[PDB]
């Protein structure tokens, strides 16, 4: 319950560095809707195709 911003806000973290919302919400399961241990995952797990993240 409580669609908190701020925690799906850390989807939007590392959304924002391409991740896929698929796998995403594949990390909150795991991560039990966690903010770094759902990104921990993404990091760990899946991968992004999109070319130059850390270019800014």
């Amino acid at each position: 319950a409580t669609a908190s911003p701020q925690l799906s806000s850390e989807i939007e973290n590392l959304m924002s560095q391409g991740y896929s919302y698929q796998d995403i919400q594949k990390a909150l399961v795991i991560a039990q809707n966690n903010i770094e241990m759902a990104k921990n995952i993404l990091r760990e797990f899946v991968s992004i195709s999109s070319p130059a993240h850390v270019a800014t």
